[PDB]
Formats: C-alpha cells, sequence, structure tokens
RNA sequence: GGAUACUGCGGGCCUUGGGACCGGGAGAGGCCGGGGGUACCCCUGGGGUAGGGGUGAAAUCCUAUAAUCCCAGGGGGACCGCC
C-alpha cells in the first residue's frame, strides 16, 4: 500500500540537513546532514554532499516502508538570510532519482510581519 | 503772513487684505481605552542520534546530564512586513 512522509530541508549558506518524517512530523525516519558525508567544513553547503545525504535518507526511507515524499524546504529567516542555500535543488533531484514519489513542494520560510531588530550594528559587516 | 498735494491728528464711509460661520469631503496630525498578527527567546513532554554553529580559512563556543532538527503545549518582552 502506499506509504507517505514529509522530508524537511533546512539549507543556509554554511550546510544542508535533509530530514524524513511521517506526515505528522511527529514520527523521525530518517536524519542525515551534510556534515556526516565530508570532513572540510568548507563543504557542507555544497550540492554534492546534499545529493549524497538526501540519497541515504532516501534509502533508509525505502528500506523503511515509504514510497512517496511531501516537500517543505527552508531557509533560516527570521532576522537571519530569507534565501536557500545552493544545496535544496540537488536534494530534491536526489530524492527523485533515488525512487521516493514527490508530491507538494513548499516553502516554509519563517517571515516576522515585524521582527527583532538583526545582528551586525548599524554600519553592518566591512571586513 | 500765505498754501494744502503728501505724512501726522480728529470724525464718517467701503470691501479687495485679514478674521468668524455653514456645507460635503481628504489625511501615518495628537491623546486615551479595547482587541489582535506573525516572528524571536525560555520552560515542560513525545521522536531521533552524532555532530551543530561560525569563517576568506579557522578556532573559542553548544553538545551523550542527548545538542542541531521535527511535533504538542505553557510563559515573556519589543515591534507592526508586503500593499
Amino acid at each position: 500500500k502506499e506509504k507517505w512522509g514529509v522530508a524537511h530541508i533546512y539549507s543556509s549558506y554554511n550546510n544542508t540537513i535533509i530530514h524524513i518524517t511521517d506526515l505528522t512530523g511527529a514520527e523521525t525516519i530518517s536524519r542525515w546532514s551534510g556534515g556526516m558525508v565530508v570532513k572540510a567544513d568548507r563543504d557542507e553547503p555544497s550540492p554534492y554532499a546534499a545529493m549524497i545525504a538526501a540519497r541515504r535518507a532516501a534509502e533508509e526511507a525505502m528500506e523503511k516502508g515509504i514510497t512517496g515524499v511531501h516537500i517543505k524546504v527552508r531557509a533560516p529567516g527570521g532576522s537571519k538570510s530569507k534565501s536557500p542555500g545552493p544545496g535544496a535543488q540537488a536534494a530534491i533531484r536526489a530524492l527523485s532519482r533515488a525512487g521516493l514519489r514527490i508530491g507538494r513542494v513548499e516553502d516554509v520560510t519563517p517571515i516576522p510581519h515585524d521582527g527583532t531588530r538583526p545582528k551586525g550594528g548599524r554600519r553592518g559587516r566591512r571586513v
């Protein structure tokens, strides 16, 4: 019988996290990061590491009995950036290739209607 | 001693400058009260297991007393996106 889950994709400028849950999101099936498939800090946000982590999570989910996946993609947001990193699309392509069927795609980045003051000071970063 | 155009002084008149009033409308003008909206931080439970964060590259830092992540709830302070 068809079994559906959700895939949360947290993508920042420094790392990517692919986390598969049931539909309620209350039960975890497979959670992989880009800091487990490489060992150099400067390559965790790589679309390659994203592809790899997504492939492994999809393998485990399939073995556990999950055939379909809805997607929820997420930049950090809030007072931080609202644009996702370069790993989300690669992760989605990897999820599709691994054999999982894909359903609805949605963006669930949090946006303030208005928000706590952001960290850089009045001037911002200068280097 | 003479004159009366201009200024001044005294008395009347006028409505153009200014003030008052009526009407239907515009506006993030100000004060008071009431009701909310997301997002952020902490606490309490359920899941899951080894990294998370950060940089030009790193390290201090957090994390097996179970972090990052997802779910259900409770509390708090500031501000009010797009249009």
